């Protein structure tokens, strides 16, 4: 028995014998991939004939057995155990491949729940519920032999026109981070063998591009790029334990990231100590040649991206092929090959696939994770607005009107297996109209719920006909109230009006929906307005026009109920936003954490057109009850520069209605060496409280997560005063007060904290 | 006579000389500043009172002496020969002031020129008529005591919805930097001993602010930095010798401009040899406390300011006469004072100020510039479309409907006086008396005999379409309506554009949208005309209208230049020098994008929208046709600091004559970067009677293309540059390539900046 397959050895022994024995063949093979659809013949079943050809030599990574096959879970574990079997028995060394799969909204192939987009996730503002998730998404992964998920995204979005915002968790770098700390936590779990790797995307600066057009330059400073693009993903490196990242398709002010060693391996590897594998993005190699037109050939853009620190070229071999020939013609030293096949074998060997690459087919049907779903989709939905008309009494007649109404398809969001999968499309057609009459609808939810009403759809989500308008209006003037449910339709086609390659300049909703809300409301009814939306639209002109408004970001196969749950007040509300919403495209962007200077126009305040304040700001969501809070307590008061400050608040359900609240902790500081924000959100706590009930909220914030950079760009903590603001929303800050950091400036070196804990206590008698 | 008293002595001796016999105060009162207006009686004479207090220890520089008095040319050369004569008579060692006004459309002050706004000025493609026009403001200036002039403005814009796009001259850095070294060069002069000091604005990146809003912070990464904001102040200290630079007020990624060493020093003196003064921009100071909240109390900021390389506190000093408590107090060096007060009196001494600091008021009547103001105002008006309905013929008879046809205070920018200064009851009716003599757009079409009827039709601002009957019912009797709207510009909030009026969703102001399309309805041609500061969203109007013209705020020469156009006694030819977006949400648009930049990857477009601006950069019409034939390129192979000479022949094949702007791109794929597909590196304004050609030529050393690689050294890279030769930028009429062979270069130190253009048979 070679030590390599010796379990007994050592992992860093068997990858060194292991590496010791392959050929330079054998090492490119490891850095490529083949799609899960080239080794399967017309019935889905596994092609020796193929895989004699693709596999021959070994391979790194299958893509999407699952998500490229259309195969259901015990088809694609069969596939992914007859690829395992060719590579163990019938190459050389018997290397298996590592499977990865979408997974951001769940595994995306057939059987898989549809869960809530991310920025509904964290619109819940509940990380322990999104590890709870991603550990389910975990199990159904390990089911069909997949070992890694690209998820999750922990680009910062600020610009709404940005067609992937859905798959965003916002805007705040803190709210981000803490949320993909849990994504990762949950897939992974401690110990890799028996979990599945996450791939935090898209590394990095991928969601400010030029205009918000998808792969446009991202042209970000280094101190903004350190403290609002870089820090999830740090966070996720040094306290997570992520084992795989994935580049951004962007330029960096003139450099590509598939091409940037100062990015993939100087941040990522050297500074930050990252250990496992960076995948490129789908054809991010290539597009190095092709479309930022740096490379004049497959073997230039393969050079660039392996000297970068790309360890496997997705989502099939094509430039890094020529690493071979780059080696035997002296271009490039095998021993940069080494480098990369040595962080693939270690990641192959502690995911156990050495001793076990096969799972059992009997087991691999896929569980519905619906209740998760469904606690999501009720802690996400955000009451923006709410005159008192809501909750609805179940007496008043309704009128549903809308496409988002009527259409199951727009609950999806993008890497949602039945809207994703339509790019394709452009047997199989059948087999995707079959799985979407699966999916609970609106109008089931409100049948089920016995609710007396007619639809109208009133519109499409897209085009300029007004021809159904005339129904609408005609149902509205014969309801008590008219439900007004509009938004997206996401995915990747040209039909799609959000979703990846799917930027909108403009963040008018789409289509004539605002005329037909506005059509709606000119009879004079109720009108509750439900925005199934994947971003922030411009509400300037329906704001005033409506009594309520509800913002359902992408919910998928939970979103129904959830919707008509909150409406009749089965659930309170209780989400809040991650993200600004704009008055209008023209002020964007607009976020919470702008610099004293940032937010405003000097010296007027106002643009000439348009107020500088965002429509509804960053954390703001209402509830059917009242939230009292009292007895701010900061202590100590002054803390040395690696010390920690306590604060606590107690909050009270004042109100008639049982429901959660989230705390939200900002932080402010001026008098820096450099300007920094008016107020960050540096904490939160979502707390359950019952009608009268009180709870004492705890942050303890250690003074490492204040830390910034400084004139010569050093991590420190400088003396003086930190403002605290704690409240309901960024702009319904209901408790202030200070502490003092006294002592000499401290530069922050090696390993720190990086968020406040948050905890409950009991409130005083 | 002490050394520093001898003009026989180098200046270097005088300087050494003076700061040797300086106290701490005296070295503190050359940092600082005093309006003019703290300077003059209740009658704008000097008051002696009120200098023996502000000058008793001399001082760095008066503020507008004539632009902040509202003193007519003659009153201020007095007011300033008394400032002088109290520094010189009545101080311990005699130094005189430097005396600052604005002057970027001409001198700030009463009787001085109102000349177009620099983004007209950069839309004359004519660097050699800017220069004519800042040598005629440098003898305006000198005639009244001023030294220096607070211009050009060198931001580059591409973000229309900032309120001063109109003192830019747009979005490209090559136009911007070669527009900028030609204002400079009429500014100086050779021997800034008879000339104006220039003063660059605002270093760097103030154009770039978050959402376009006034002051927010412009966070530019370094490439881009250098090679977009940096690069035309690069120009004018290295070629233009520019003697003053002033800051930015806002951050970079977290640094105020005014706090930041590393730009103002190390880049600007360090690296660049910039060897003048840096002036503040007006409170930048004192605003690093009230604004930035990054300075505690005033002697905090004004050691940052110091520190940092500002060399005067302008408008007025109020942080840097604590430098004197911060010496006695052991907390800066004296020496850090004593190299701020050595560049102040070198530049004091090099403008013969310890010579003659005096003017004589019987000279100091400043003449009339309207001869160039008009130049620049019919070179600078671009024609967007024209479905043939310009050149109008005389005997048609116009409806000439809007706001912008009626109110000749909508012809001036933000820096001429009339508007600058109505941000402050004898003022009032004084800018009254003052407007009446500027010629209208109304006395521009009677002068020509046209016949019209005047409809307001609305405001600039406001919802009021109570007008819109009576300019229907006009529309509705004439052979042609000419809708004349746009602007407001100035300080003030009744202002639509101008320094703090961003606009953010670029509509036309007020109802003037919806005035356009009324008269549209009508079915009448439609000659629409747009007065305005900034690009607006033309999508709802452009398909409506037959031809459109874009006069930039063009000051005293507007209506007479307009009504030329319109009639075809001139041939509009005009290029846009910034980008025309569709709509403020497909901010930015600009021609230099790179292969990634300009589209949404991989349907190209927006959901909603086109990414391609609606009238892209370089763009503008002729009333005759331009034929380009006969591209060379020699030679095809030069090595990384070589030349090549492009040439071109431009045929006006049409029946009028015409100047045709012939621009030159050029393109760079597989650099060790990205680089823009197209990129501005040449041009040149050729006039061609009809059936006239001439021969374009651009000799174009491979300087001109240097970029910045992967590790920030800037390099011209072996590999083939694609030339493009055309009327806009995406109207190219030929395209070629040459090749650079040999090693990769690291361009150090002086380098060549621009393509030499020309003319030959
Ligand atoms: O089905 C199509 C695929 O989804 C891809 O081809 C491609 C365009 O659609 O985009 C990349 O694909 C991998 C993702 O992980 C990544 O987030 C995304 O940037
Ligand atoms: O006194 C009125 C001033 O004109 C103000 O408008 C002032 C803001 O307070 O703005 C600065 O003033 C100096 C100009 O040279 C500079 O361009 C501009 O940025």
């Amino acid at each position: 028995m070679e030590l390599y397959r010796d379990p007994s050895q050592p992992i860093e022994v068997r990858v060194r014998d292991l590496l010791s024995r392959m050929t330079l063949e054998e090492k490119v093979a490891q850095l490529g991939s083949v799609w899960g659809y080239e080794l399967i013949d017309e019935r889905g079943k596994f092609s020796r004939e193929k895989a004699k050809e693709l596999l021959k030599n070994g391979i790194g990574q299958i893509t999407r057995p699952g998500g490229s096959t259309n195969l259901e879970p015990q088809e694609a574990a069969e596939l992914v155990n007859e690829i395992q079997r060719f590579l163990v028995e019938e190459t050389r060394l018997g290397i298996p491949a590592m499977i990865h799969e979408e997974c951001l909204t769940g595994y995306m192939g057939l059987g898989g729940t549809n869960f809530p987009q991310a920025i509904a996730m964290a619109s819940t503002w509940d990380p322990d519920l999104i590890e709870k998730m991603t550990t389910a998404v975990r199990e159904d992964m390990r089911k069909i032999g997949a070992h890694q998920g690209l998820a999750p995204v922990l680009d910062v979005a600020r610009d709404p026109r940005w067609g992937r915002t859905e798959e965003t968790f916002g805007e705040s770098p803190y709210l981000v981070a803490r949320m993909g700390v849990s994504y990762v936590k949950g897939l992974q779990g401690e110990d890799i063998k028996k979990g599945v790797v996450a791939t935090v995307k898209h590394f990095a600066g991928y969601s400010a591009s030029e205009g918000g057009k998808n792969w446009a330059p991202t042209n970000i400073p280094e101190r903004e790029f350190k403290e609002v693009f870089l820090f999830p993903f740090e966070a996720a490196v040094k306290e997570a334990n992520v084992l795989s990242v994935m580049n951004s398709y962007s330029e960096i002010d003139g450099v590509p990231c598939a091409a940037n060693r100062k990015l993939l391996t100087d941040i990522l590897r050297k500074d930050w100590g990252f250990e496992g594998i960076v995948v490129s993005d789908y054809f991010a190699v290539k597009v190095l040649e092709d479309y930022h037109r740096i490379a004049r050939d497959k073997s230039e853009a393969a050079r660039l991206a392996l000297e970068a620190g790309i360890d496997v070229e997705l989502p099939k071999t094509e430039c890094y092929q020529y690493l071979k020939d780059l080696v035997e013609k002296g271009i490039i030293s095998e021993a940069l090959i080494d480098e990369a096949v040595t962080r693939v074998l270690r990641l192959k060997f502690m995911l156990g696939l050495f001793e076990n690459p096969y799972v059992e087919v009997e087991k691999a049907k896929i569980e519905s994770h619906r209740d998760i779903a469904l606690e999501i989709a009720r802690k996400s939905i955000i009451l923006l607005k709410n005159d008192g008309i809501l909750p609805l009494q179940k007496n008043k007649k309704v009128a549903l009107i809308g496409p988002n109404a009527g259409e199951v398809r727009n609950l999806l969001g993008d890497y949602m297996y039945l809207a994703h999968i339509r790019a394709l499309l452009d047997r199989l057609k059948k087999s995707i109209e079959e799985h979407m009459k699966s999916i609970p609808s609106v109008l089931d939810a409100f049948k089920e719920e016995g609710i007396e009403f007619e639809y109208a759809k009133g519109c499409e989500v897209t085009g300029e006909d007004r021809s159904g308008f005339e129904e609408a209006i005609e149902i509205a003037k014969k309801s008590d109230v008219a439900i007004v449910v509009v938004g997206d339709k996401s995915g990747l086609t040209l039909d799609c009006t959000t979703g990846e390659s799917r930027d909108m300049a403009n963040l008018k909703l789409p289509g004539v929906q605002e005329e037909l809300v506005l059509e709606v409301a000119k009879t004079g009814k109720p009108v509750v307005l439900v925005l199934i939306t994947g971003r922030p639209y411009s509400l300037k002109n329906v704001v005033d026009k409506v009594n309520a408004i509800l913002q359902v970001w992408l919910p998928g196969e939970a979103g129904g109920r959830a919707i008509v749950d909150i409406i009749y007040g089965k659930v309170n509300p209780s989400g809040k936003l991650p993200i600004s919403f704009p008055r209008s495209a023209g002020q964007i962007p607009v976020f919470h954490y702008v610099k004293p200077s940032g937010g405003r126009s000097h010296w007027h305040g106002d643009y000439v057109d348009e107020s500088t304040k965002p429509l509804f700001p960053f954390g703001h969501g209402l509830s059917y009850t009242k939230f009292e809070y009292s007895n701010l307590r900061i202590e100590p008061k002054e803390v040395p520069p690696a010390g920690e400050v306590v604060i606590k608040v107690d909050v009270e359900n004042i109100g008639d209605r049982d429901g959660d609240e989230v705390v939200q902790l900002y932080i402010g500081r001026e008098f820096a060496s450099v300007t920094r924000p008016v107020k960050e959100l540096k904490g939160f706590k979502r707390v359950s409280l019952k009608a009268k009930e009180k709870k004492t909220v705890v942050f303890r914030l250690h003074m490492d997560v204040l830390a910034y950079y400084n004139r010569d760009m050093k991590l420190v903590v400088e003396p003086g005063e930190f403002k605290v603001m704690v409240g309901s929303s960024s702009e319904d800050i209901r408790l202030t007060g200070s502490f003092s950091v006294v002592g000499e400036k401290r530069e922050v070196v090696g390993m720190r904290k990086f968020f406040t804990e948050a905890c409950e206590e009991a409130a005083a008698l």
